[PDB]
């Protein structure tokens, strides 16, 4: 599913990403545009041969199971396949697990480098919330 961004706003918001760690949701819709443009569908090999899966791109190297990525660890006890569902949930929960892991959103690049310190509530901007 392509979501809008204030559908997308909605969903994050419903299932309490909202300030989640301190992070305005304006943080988590600028992460999923630039991580997944807004498609949970997106997949995208890492060069350690990782693949990070859905609208937050989240790596099979630490956080989801895909059975090819040698090594690897399974901290939010999915299906990496389960981070591409129409329904964000299984997305969110496990956003939550990383962004508590101890670097906050710093886990997404793609934040650190576009996100981090902009005006990220222009996100929401219009939004029904
Ligand atoms: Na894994």
């Amino acid at each position: 599913k392509v979501f809008g961004r204030c559908e997308l706003a909605a969903a994050m918001k419903r299932h309490g990403l909202d300030n989640y760690r301190g992070y305005s949701l304006g943080n988590w819709v600028c992460a999923a545009k630039f991580e997944s443009n807004f498609n949970t569908q997106a997949t995208n090999r890492n060069t350690d041969g990782s693949t990070d899966y859905g609208i937050l791109q989240i790596n099979s190297r630490w956080w989801c199971n895909d059975g090819r990525t040698p090594g690897s660890r399974n901290l939010c006890n999915i299906p990496c396949s389960a981070l591409l569902s129409s329904d964000i949930t299984a997305s969110v929960n496990c956003a939550k697990k990383i962004v508590s892991d101890g670097n906050g959103m710093n886990a997404w690049v793609a934040w650190r480098n576009r996100c981090k310190g902009t005006d990220v509530q222009a996100w929401i901007r219009g939004c029904r919330l």
